[PDB]
């Protein structure tokens, strides 16, 4: 398992919480350096447990498909809850089994169903360690509207960011100060299943990318990734989605 407490919690903290759960990600290989996560894994062992405590120091344990990085459910108190998709489900047969109540959340996983049902694009929330400790209070106590929108805080403010430094390192600077993402996180958060596939790709095409793959920089200028010399692929992307998976 991985914790992580808002209690007390700054961008050292955070950032040590980041590594252990990439480190927490088993892989047998890495591709330019970069780990490359399993095609698949068999039983309870798929799933990692995220033990995050809100600022009062209650909690909630998320559990974490380790081969694609993605949120299946989580457990608060006696109650656990499920994304409404097939992958969600079957975690269920393995994670939170002596939750006393299921619940399976009216909606999938995904930014774009979740986006739906808290009436707003995650470009309109605010991200940050202070809307994490919302986000864990939230889902503490079952709201559906109110816990998409703490859902896409989470997935943000921890998977996004074990994918991407560059995102790691958004989430430090909003230590004491939410802010929206910048357009280059939701590029790189859109982009990630392509990155990892054209990285992978390029492993016999001398580094070069099969297809570009296009994100918005820092400056909000939008940009052609071609080959793995880019600073996205030496330096931001810290976790591969396996080919096998996309
Ligand atoms: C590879 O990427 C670099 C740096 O981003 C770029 O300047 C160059 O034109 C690209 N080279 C090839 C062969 O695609």
């Amino acid at each position: 398992d991985v914790s992580f407490r808002l209690s007390g919690a700054d961008p050292s903290s955070y950032g040590m919480f980041i590594k252990d759960l990439r480190n927490a990600l088993p892989h047998t290989e890495k591709v330019y350096n970069i780990p490359l996560l399993l095609p698949s894994v068999s039983g309870a062992g798929r799933y990692l447990l995220m033990h995050l405590f809100n600022y009062d120091g209650n909690t909630i344990t998320v559990a974490v498909d380790v081969t694609n990085v993605y949120i299946m459910g989580y457990l608060a108190l006696t109650t656990s809850y499920f994304f409404n998709e097939p992958a969600a489900d079957l975690a269920s047969q393995y994670v939170f089994r002596s939750a006393r109540r299921k619940i399976t959340l009216p909606y999938s996983g995904n930014y774009e169903r979740l986006q739906i049902a808290a009436g707003k694009p995650r470009e309109k929330i605010p991200i940050g360690l202070p809307a994490l400790d919302t986000a864990i209070s939230t889902l503490l106590h079952y709201d559906s509207t109110a816990a998409a929108g703490a859902l896409l805080v989470l997935i943000q403010t921890t998977a996004e960011a074990a994918r991407f430094k560059y995102i790691e390192q958004q989430i430090q600077e909003r230590a004491y100060r939410d802010e929206v993402p910048s357009s280059a996180t939701i590029s790189l958060e859109n982009s990630w299943s392509g990155l990892s596939k054209q990285i992978q790709l390029a492993q016999g095409n001398n580094g070069v990318f099969r297809t570009p793959t296009v994100l918005v920089d820092s400056k909000g200028n939008r940009v052609q990734i071609t080959n793995v010399t880019s600073n996205v692929v030496t330096s931001n992307i810290q976790l591969l989605l396996n080919t096998k998976n996309i």
